[PDB]
């Protein structure tokens, strides 16, 4: 059993949907976001939720699950495809860098919903050939949608991404996922051996290295006085098995398995100073800077759109109570 109920979440119109299970919000005009998620049984919260639609817009990717297309960093805003240049909006100053793509703050559509005893889908998509200053900077007809599925104790959480237009363009793509983490009373582990060297402008330089609490991080570890904003490199590409990242919620028992497919390369674990009560583990397709390190593409995870082409990067949220 199902629902679908229009609403409105501080001041804008939203799309709840869920099962007997979960139930999420999804905000169309912010940037697709789902902004929360509710486990049903325990009714807690998953997600961090702004206090006002004010503080939602002063940091909308550290809310619910804003889309990063193309995650994070991009040196200088610049770089070159195929003989071509690109310049982005350099919005991150200090570390001149463009920083988190073109979607996070743009109204997104609601293409189609459907339920069935297969679950509550909701559908939503953005033509950014209908945004002239993403042209600007991006001339390319990229077509974003998201599919968002409800079923049993998992939220399914899709990103098809289509060319449309009459040259190719390399793409990427992350979410910002923000979960409540109790710094006291979670644990956290992921999928990873190994990390990126970063430099002061939190750019790769090319270098991988061990994590050297690579066994606490797979079973489990907590994070007080740990501060991250680290980029990992799944472990799955060289000796396979899982990629996800866990959190574990100590006093209620909740598990939380956020999955993502192959093409899911790398995770940014952040958690500002770590005295803020929330957990951004964010699963992306391609590695910081990507388009501007010369290294294979099976590393990297940057990933190409020949014209007429689309590609679905898939990923998944489940609640398990023990
Ligand atoms: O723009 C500076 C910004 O960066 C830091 O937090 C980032 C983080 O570096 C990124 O990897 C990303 O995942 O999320 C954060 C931006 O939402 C600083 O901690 C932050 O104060 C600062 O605004």
């Amino acid at each position: 059993a199902n629902f679908i109920e229009k609403i409105t979440y501080l001041g804008t119109p939203a799309i709840k949907a869920g099962n007997e299970h979960l139930e999420m919000i999804v905000v169309p005009e912010w940037g697709s976001n789902v902004i929360s998620l509710v486990d049903k049984t325990t009714n807690v919260q998953l997600l961090r939720e702004p206090e006002t639609a004010e503080s939602f817009h002063d940091t909308p990717t550290l809310y619910g699950i804003p889309i990063l297309f193309p995650p994070n960093r991009i040196s200088d805003g610049t770089f070159s495809f195929r003989g071509r240049t690109y310049h982005f909006d350099i919005n991150e100053k200090d570390k001149h860098n463009h920083l988190h793509g073109f979607l996070y703050h743009e109204k997104w559509n609601v293409v189609t919903t459907k339920q069935t005893d297969e679950g509550v889908i909701v559908e939503t998509e953005i033509d950014l050939s209908e945004l002239p200053h993403v042209q600007k900077q991006f001339p390319h007809h990229a077509v974003v949608r998201m599919t968002y599925t409800i079923k049993e104790n998992t939220l399914f959480k899709h990103a098809t991404v289509m060319n449309k237009g009459k040259e190719a363009f390399p793409w990427g793509i992350g979410y910002h996922t923000t979960f409540i983490f109790p710094a006291e009373s979670s644990l956290f582990s992921l999928t990873a051996d190994q990390q990126w060297e970063l430099d002061e402008r939190l750019l790769p330089t090319g270098k991988l290295m061990d994590v050297p609490y690579k066994e606490a991080l797979h079973e489990g570890m907590d994070l007080r006085h740990k501060q991250l904003d680290d980029v990992f490199l799944s472990s799955y590409q060289k000796r396979g098995g899982e990629n996800q990242a866990v959190i574990y919620h100590q006093h209620a028992h909740i598990s939380i398995i956020y999955k993502a497919d192959e093409q899911f390369k790398h995770w940014v674990v952040y958690n500002a100073d770590g005295k803020q009560g929330y957990l951004c583990p964010e699963p992306y397709t391609w590695v910081t800077n990507a388009v501007n390190l010369d290294l294979p593409s099976s590393l990297t995870g940057l990933q190409v759109l020949e014209p007429g082409e689309e590609t679905t990067a898939k990923s998944s949220i489940t609640i398990e109570l023990n």
